[PDB]
């Protein structure tokens, strides 16, 4: 049972907030099925939901991901909350691809025992270079 909605770009956008990026589900981007999610190059760009984490859980991410040709940074997938401790603590569970052939990455994480914030996946490019990134079979498991 996979925590992302429409982590395959299967349902095109759906299940995804329009954040105003240039992302889309589109064939050229798939690794597998009929599409996949391009990130397009010449900006930054990104797209995510709110994930219905539980407390002292240990989760899986994973995704596959490619540059369409060498970029000048990189595209991070990642969930993240904030702790509910005195000082706050921000964390981030990152998978970084800067590769230009379809890689598979993956960070296993057990959740504290109580959220500060609500907990979010994001899929942010930094790179604004001329590259498009592609992403799909994107997965979050208990
Ligand atoms: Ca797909």
């Amino acid at each position: 049972s996979n925590l992302i909605v429409n982590g395959t770009a299967e349902n095109g956008m759906d299940g995804w907030p329009d954040w105003g990026y240039p992302v889309s589900a589109v064939p050229e981007a798939a690794y597998g099925g009929t599409k996949g999610f391009k990130l397009s190059g010449g900006k930054q760009a990104g797209m995510g939901q709110k994930v219905a984490l539980k407390p002292n859980t240990t989760y899986i991410l994973g995704a596959w991901g490619k540059f369409t040709a060498k970029p000048g940074t990189y595209c991070d997938v990642i969930v993240q909350y904030h702790l509910k401790d005195a000082n706050n603590t921000y964390v981030q569970n990152i998978l970084r691809f800067t590769e230009t052939d379809w890689t598979y990455k993956q960070v296993v994480f057990t959740t504290p025992d109580a959220f500060g914030s609500d907990p979010e996946f994001v899929l942010w490019k930094d790179d604004a270079s001329n590259a498009d990134f592609y992403a799909d079979n994107i997965t979050l498991v208990e």
